[PDB]
């Protein structure tokens, strides 16, 4: 029982040893293509790479590499693509992947600059009259509208393949207040945002996997996925309390290394998931409380 485990861990002061244990047991799979010298310019960090077995392959004959991994949750029936924050030369690759995987949504949980340091390129357009063209991938991206909230912004984007001329609506969900190596301000804020992502349709199985990213594509992004996936499980078990969060995280760590970067992010996923279960269980008003508590305005 989740809650029961959570308290025992908390009362026993064991978040760090439980977290170190997860790291110690995570899967070790090769990241050979990501390490090829010619892809060094495609990697934001030297110690963060996609496993060979689950990486996303660009459909270029030229060079199919993108530091991105397909996290496929069989029991939850949900797939996610987790990627680092694109670099100046991978903005086209990033959009080529969104297009090739049929993603309808993009979840960004970092800010372009954090602590004065640069974490991701400005890969989408900031003004509607200033659209972006990715020459290398023959794509055009246009900002269609944006809804700014106090800690997040939802943007409506139009991605066009210039080769075939088809256009697609891409929703972009941007969490602007999640510190690096940190946790959202509260479970309510987190959940209010996640439920926004779920209600947009983006995560539906008739579309490609949603794209999640932060600067490395592992801490913040792992956190968001573990809570989303645990909640889906709690809603399909009907013995919701048997969802074992450590086990779900180790399953996801088989597809991408380092998911969840601090013990505190692990502990927050437990708080988020337990608070989110109120909704699963049947509380028809906890959602409006999260919106109120999140202070969207
Ligand atoms: C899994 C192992 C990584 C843990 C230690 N590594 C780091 O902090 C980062 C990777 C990283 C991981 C999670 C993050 O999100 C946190 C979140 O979302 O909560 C962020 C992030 O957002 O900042 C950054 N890598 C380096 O700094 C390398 C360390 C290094 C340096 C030299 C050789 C080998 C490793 N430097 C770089 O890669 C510099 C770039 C270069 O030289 O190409």
């Amino acid at each position: 029982e989740m809650e029961k485990e959570f308290e025992q861990i908390d009362k026993s002061g064991s978040w760090a040893a439980i977290y170190q244990d997860i790291r110690h047991e995570a899967s070790d799979f090769p990241c050979r293509v990501a390490k090829l010298p010619k892809n060094k310019n495609r990697n934001r960090y030297r110690d963060v790479s996609p496993f060979d077995h689950s990486r996303i392959k660009l459909h270029q004959e030229d060079n199919d590499y993108i530091n991105a991994s397909l996290i496929k949750m069989e029991e939850a029936q949900r797939s996610y693509i987790l990627t680092q924050g694109p670099l100046p030369n991978t903005c086209g690759h990033f959009w080529e992947m969104v297009w090739e995987q049929k993603s309808r949504g993009v979840v960004m949980l970092n800010r372009v600059m954090e602590k004065g340091s640069l974490k991701c390129a400005q890969y989408w357009p900031q003004k509607e009259e200033k659209e972006m063209i990715f020459e290398d991938t023959n794509l055009k991206l246009t900002l269609i509208s944006e809804d700014i909230k106090s800690y997040y912004t939802v943007r409506q984007l139009e991605l066009e393949n210039l080769t075939t001329q088809e256009t697609r609506e891409i929703l972009h969900f941007h969490y602007t207040t999640w510190p690096d190596f940190g946790v959202p301000e509260s479970p309510a804020s987190f959940l209010n945002f996640l439920f926004k992502v779920r209600e947009s349709g983006s995560l539906s199985p008739e579309h490609g996997p949603v794209v999640v990213h932060c600067s490395a594509g592992i801490g913040r992004s792992g956190t968001f996925c573990l809570a989303d996936t645990c909640l889906l499980l709690m809603d399909k078990r009907k013995d919701p309390s048997s969802v074992d969060i450590k086990k779900v995280l180790l399953e996801m760590r088989k597809f991408r290394m380092g998911l969840i970067q601090t013990a505190d992010q692990l502990r927050f996923s437990y708080l988020a998931v337990i608070e989110g279960a109120k909704f699963i269980m049947g509380d028809s008003s906890v959602q409006d409380q999260w919106k109120e508590l999140s202070h969207e305005d």
